[PDB]
């Protein structure tokens, strides 16, 4: 009976990924060990390193990019941000908190504004970059927004960052494995991805980085990940992450079409009600995320309504606030976020609950 | 394939495995307000209580906080970085996750050990008496990962309290093997790690006194009361909790079993000449045997062991700081046991040892 429509918060482990993780669960896995068990573990994580590379359109033997395994997408975002505290940082107004909250710590960080549809103001970006006097610069702009699904024109942004010789990072967490991504083509120096949001289970994630930039570690010790990130590698999670990346990439088209049809179905139904606003309705979005506002309702209350109907959705909001949405309306938002495993029946169940919870 | 390298990592306990698998079809984000999220939150709070019990404390006492980290290394980095702005004192035999802060912390001093690996308490006092900063951290590994040597943490704690220093111990190789009561020991802080006790990788924790505010290394969504952001690794935490409870409930039976294997192994090793058991004559863990064999190269001998399908390892700042010369230090072999090891594993090790080192009992 429980209907899960909150896939942007996390999703379940893909059955094929599950089977693979289980097959490895009786083993001792320390990649730093010189013996046969250790070498087996090391080979697993290097196989994953190549799987992630392939998924992002890059070739590791080219030694143009490095891949550093982190415990989480949050960790990877912190790692790249802290590497530029000694320079000028520029971030979109709609970053995930793992980038955004560095406003409270970084010595020189500026927020690039967005318009009322959530798109980065490229003129404001140029202005900010032109005013900077430090040669070490980082621009960080979320490809696909976790609240609204709004997509930024990363390739265009990258032309601007290259013009001012800024390094360019994008948080890819909500885009990876849903829409095609070629890091080199986009002109990114850095990128963050996370395993649990793509069905690889928790504990696996990565920061991808240009090889002509030396990342300084946050976490020191045994020298894992070429001394960029110490601690015994989470081999099972890394293994899951790799397999989920390869599966999502190989089936990206079939999954895209399936999810997109559910979204079109859901959104055609929602527009039969008054007072429902789809956030970023007029600009490119992910095929899986529908964020709505419903003025003069309190999302905290309505979410309890959903949970009592056995439906898992969520709310958000700095994102809506920075888009120019008023406080009351911002506290009314509901996010429905889909997976390729969702069905037409899930959507219908959501709609029947919606009508009851909103009395319409 | 005989595995005798349990200090580097160990396999997931079969009960822990079954429990992790039972949860693997779920969506688990403790920050989500709905029923799936609340279920995930409940799992991690349950684990928090399981860890507290295993460390001889009650969370409801509100004397300690427990912060889940991805690894023991992460927990060690978090506490160390919290004292970069004060004076830090560490043993000469710390795990690299504490030791390598020598290369970063603005004011860090190394407390020496004697030739058996015991911290020089007189040197500790001297160092603490010389400090002019009120914010001080003493960090001393309870149970050493190379040699198994145990420090007298309770005594050290009296000295730290005399100079009003905070006291952290890396418990990673002691937790779930010997009884530990962090309050009784006088510890402000402690680090533990799930994979080393059969909970699988990805779960670990820094335990901290509730009258000290830890400042975060990793910011974002405010998980773990804003001490450590990032979506919690619920499955690993769950495994960690169950392994902690199992180890703590069976700590006597496991201790006896492991101790007998060690006594068996060490009686056998001492029938060969020029095999030296490191810290033979001071208190050690029941599971770890570190030996030096002068005029051999451990890197070469380990190829021998691998060819005999035996997983062991080598040591070495630890041996160097104990006064062992470079040649002898490069000869060390570590045999580290689990309650899952058998008499047969020991016999197989010894049969390989006799071939690899060309000796019979004399
Ligand atoms: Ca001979």
């Amino acid at each position: 009976h429980m209907i899960y429509l909150d896939h942007n918060a996390t999703t379940f482990i893909d059955p094929r990924v599950k089977e693979f993780i289980i097959s490895l669960m009786d083993k001792e896995l320390n990649p730093s060990s010189a013996h046969s068990s250790g070498r087996f573990a090391k080979n697993l994580i290097e196989t994953v390193r190549a799987q992630i590379a392939t998924a992002l359109g890059i070739t590791l033997s080219s030694r143009e990019y490095d891949i550093t395994f982190t415990s989480s997408g949050t960790e990877g975002n912190n790692l790249i941000m802290k590497n530029f505290y000694d320079g000028d940082i520029f971030i979109s107004a709609i970053e995930h908190l793992s980038i955004y909250n560095h406003i409270n710590y970084a010595p020189n960080i500026k927020v690039i504004s967005v318009n009322t549809q959530g798109l980065v103001d490229l003129e404001h970006l140029e202005e900010l970059l032109a005013q900077s006097n430090t040669s070490k610069k980082l621009v960080s702009i979320i490809m696909a927004n976790n609240e609204s699904g709004v997509l930024q024109d990363i390739a265009e942004i990258g032309k601007i960052t290259k013009k001012y010789e800024a390094k360019f990072h994008s948080d890819l967490v909500q885009g990876f494995g849903r829409i095609p991504i070629n890091i080199k083509a986009l002109g990114l120096d850095f990128a963050t991805i996370s395993g649990h949001k793509i069905g690889g289970g928790q504990g696996g994630a990565a920061l991808i980085s240009s090889s002509n930039f030396q990342i300084t570690p946050m976490i020191i010790g045994g020298g894992q990940e070429k001394s960029v990130r110490s601690g015994t590698e989470n081999v099972l999670a890394i293994a899951g992450f790799g397999l989920a990346s390869a599966l999502r990439t190989d089936n990206i088209s079939e999954n895209y079409i399936k999810i997109k049809k559910l979204q079109e179905n859901l959104e055609k139904k929602l527009k039969k009600y008054p007072n429902v606003n789809i956030v970023s309705n007029n600009v490119a979005r992910l095929p899986n995320t529908t964020l709505i506002t419903i003025p003069n309702t309190d999302a905290q209350a309505k979410l309890i309504g959903f949970d009592l109907h056995n439906i898992c959705v969520s709310s958000g909001s700095h994102v809506l606030t920075n888009m120019g949405v008023g406080e009351e309306e911002a506290k009314s938002s509901i996010r429905i976020s889909l997976s390729h495993t969702n069905t037409v029946r899930d959507i219908e169940a959501f709609i029947e609950a919606f009508e009851e919870i909103y009395d319409v």
